C-alpha cells in the first residue's frame, strides 16, 4: 500500500528537473501533472522491473484524447499511441514481419542503404571544404530509406516536395510534447473550442495532408498482381482481404497514421543519433582516427561497408553505442500507463497511472557506468578490445512496447556512419568556437546547432 514519495501541489527542460526529484525522493517518485497521477521511474533495477518484471501490466498508453482530431478511433490508433490491445497489436506485428520481409536482415536492405549512404557522401562533397551544418543532408538520407521501406521510393535531396514533407515531419513531433497538449489531454472539454480546435496540432495536421498526398500517388501505381514491395502495398493488400471485417485495423484511416508513425521515427531519431554522432566525432578526433583504422584494416576504401564487418569492428561499434548512450535522444521514451496495480522497488502503483520511464537515468546511471558523464566508447569495451553491451543499454527502451525499428536503426547507424568516416575525415571549423557537446531538448534531445568541415580522404 505505500505509495511513492513526491512533491504536492518545467515542460521545456522536463529530463533535468526529474533528477533534481529524484536526488530528493529517490528512483520511484510520484508527480503531480494537472488532474492526472503520474509515477516517475529512474535507473536500471527500476525501468526493469516495471517494463519487463511487470510487463503485462505496464505495456498500455495513456489516453490521449487530441488524437481524435488527426481521426484516432477504436481500430484507427497507429503504432506509438494506439492503446494495449488487438489494434496496437495487429499493427505492431504487420510492421515487424512487414519490415522482415521487404528484406531486414538480408543483404536487400543492407545494401540499398549503403547506395543511400553513397548520395549522403556525395551531398558532403559537393560543400567541397567549406563549413556547413550535416542535419539537414542526414534527414535526407535517412528519410529516403524509410521512405523507401514504407513508401516505395526516394526522393532527391533538392525535391521540394520531400523538402516540405522534412519540414512538416520535424515541427510536428515538436507538438508531441507541449504544455498546451498535456492541457487538453487531461482536460479533454478543451477540444470542442473549433477555433482551439485548428492550432493545436497545426503541423501535424498538415504533414498527414501531405502524407495524403503521396499515399494516394501511391494506389494509382501499385501493382496489386505482383507481392507488395514495401510496406503500404502490404498494408493496402490486407485492407483489401479486410473489407466487410469491422475488427480490421487494416482501414483508410489507419494507413496514415501508421505510416506516420514509422516514417517519422524511422527519420527524426536516426539521424539525429548521427548529427550526434558527428559532432562527438569532431569533439573527439582521436576518436575518430582510431575509427577509421579499423575500417581501413577491416574494409579499406575499396567496397561499401557491410553488415558482416561489423562482427570485425568491436571499436566501431562501441563509439557508436556509446554515441547513442552519450546523446540519449529520447530521456523519458514514451509515456506508459499501468493497466493493473503492480508494485515497483518497494512501492505501490496503483492501475491508470501515467509512468514515464526516465531512460536518461539508465543510460547515464552512476552507479553503472564508469564516466556517465562523458563520451566515453571504453563504456562498451574491455581491457582486451573486444565489445561488450552492459545491460543498462537501453536507449530503446524494454518490454512489450520496446522500439520495434531497433534491428533497422542498428543497421542504418553502422552503414553511415561508417561509410562517412570512411571517405570523410570531420573537423571543427578554424576560427571557431568549440561546440557545445550538451544538447537541445525538444521532444528528442539533439546536439546544439554546430558546424563542420568534411574533407575526402
Ligand atoms: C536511434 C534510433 C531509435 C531509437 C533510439 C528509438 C527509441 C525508441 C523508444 C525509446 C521507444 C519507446 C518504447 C516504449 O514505449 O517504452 C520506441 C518505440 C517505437 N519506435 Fe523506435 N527508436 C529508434 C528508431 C526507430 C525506427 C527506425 C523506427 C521505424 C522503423 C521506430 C519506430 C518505433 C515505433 C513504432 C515505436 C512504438 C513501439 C510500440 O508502441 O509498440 N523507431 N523507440
Ligand atoms: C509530424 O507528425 C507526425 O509524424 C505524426 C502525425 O500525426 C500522428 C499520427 C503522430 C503520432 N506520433 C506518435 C508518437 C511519435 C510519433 N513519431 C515519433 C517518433 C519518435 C518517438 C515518438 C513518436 C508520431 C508522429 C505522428
Ligand atoms: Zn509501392
Ligand atoms: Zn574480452
Amino acid at each position: 500500500g505505500k505509495l511513492p514519495p513526491g512533491p504536492l501541489p518545467d515542460f521545456q527542460n522536463t529530463p533535468y528537473c526529474f533528477d533534481q526529484l529524484r536526488r530528493r525522493f529517490g528512483d520511484v517518485f510520484s508527480l503531480q501533472l494537472a488532474w492526472t497521477p503520474v509515477v516517475v521511474l529512474n535507473g536500471l533495477a527500476a525501468v526493469r522491473e516495471a517494463l519487463v518484471t511487470h510487463g503485462e501490466d505496464t505495456a498500455d498508453r495513456p489516453p490521449v484524447p487530441i488524437t481524435q482530431i488527426l481521426g484516432f478511433g477504436p481500430r484507427s490508433q497507429g503504432v506509438f499511441l494506439a492503446r494495449y490491445g488487438p489494434a496496437w497489436r495487429e499493427q505492431r506485428r504487420f510492421s515487424v514481419s512487414t519490415l522482415r520481409n521487404l528484406g531486414l536482415g538480408k543483404k536487400s536492405l543492407e545494401q540499398w542503404v549503403t547506395e543511400e549512404a553513397a548520395c549522403l557522401c556525395a551531398a558532403f562533397a559537393n560543400h567541397s571544404g567549406r563549413p556547413f551544418r550535416p542535419n539537414g543532408l542526414l534527414d535526407k538520407a535517412v528519410s529516403n530509406v524509410i521512405a523507401s521501406l514504407t513508401c516505395g521510393r526516394r526522393f532527391e535531396y533538392d525535391d521540394p516536395r520531400f523538402l516540405r514533407l522534412l519540414d512538416l515531419a520535424q515541427e510536428g513531433l515538436k507538438e508531441e510534447s507541449g504544455f498546451l497538449r498535456e492541457v487538453l489531454n487531461a482536460v479533454p472539454v478543451l477540444l470542442h473550442i473549433p477555433a482551439l480546435a485548428g492550432k493545436v496540432l497545426r503541423f501535424q495536421k498538415a504533414f498527414l495532408t501531405q502524407l495524403d498526398e503521396l499515399l494516394t500517388e501511391h494506389r494509382m501505381t501499385w501493382d496489386p498482381a505482383q507481392p507488395p514491395r514495401d510496406l503500404t502495398e502490404a498494408f493496402l493488400a490486407e485492407m483489401e482481404k479486410a473489407k466487410g471485417n469491422p475488427e480490421s485495423s487494416f482501414n483508410d484511416e489507419n494507413l496514415r497514421i501508421v505510416v506516420a508513425d514509422l516514417f517519422s521515427a524511422g527519420m527524426v531519431t536516426t539521424s539525429t543519433t548521427l548529427a550526434w554522432g558527428l559532432l562527438l566525432m569532431i569533439l573527439h578526433p582521436d576518436v575518430q582516427r582510431r575509427v577509421q583504422q579499423e575500417i581501413d584494416d577491416v574494409i579499406g576504401q575499396v567496397r561499401r561497408p557491410e553488415m558482416g564487418d561489423q562482427a570485425h569492428m568491436p571499436y566501431t561499434t562501441a563509439v557508436i553505442h556509446e554515441v547513442q548512450r552519450f546523446g540519449d535522444i529520447v530521456p523519458l521514451g514514451v509515456t506508459h500507463m499501468t493497466s493493473r496495480d503492480i508494485e515497483v522497488q518497494g512501492f505501490r502503483i496503483p492501475k491508470g497511472t501515467t509512468l514515464i520511464t526516465n531512460l536518461s537515468s539508465v543510460l547515464k546511471d552512476e552507479a553503472v557506468w564508469e564516466k556517465p558523464f562523458r563520451f566515453h566508447p571504453e563504456h562498451f569495451l574491455d581491457a582486451q578490445g573486444h565489445f561488450v553491451k552492459p545491460e543498462a543499454f537501453l536507449p530503446f527502451s524494454a518490454g512489450r512496447r520496446a522500439c520495434l525499428g531497433e534491428p533497422l536503426a542498428r543497421m542504418e547507424l553502422f552503414l553511415f556512419f561508417t561509410s562517412l568516416l570512411q571517405h570523410f575525415s570531420f573537423s571543427v571549423p578554424t576560427g571557431q568556437p568549440r561546440p557545445s557537446h550538451h544538447g537541445v531538448f525538444a521532444f528528442l534531445v539533439s546536439p546544439s546547432p554546430y558546424e563542420l568541415c568534411a574533407v575526402p580522404r
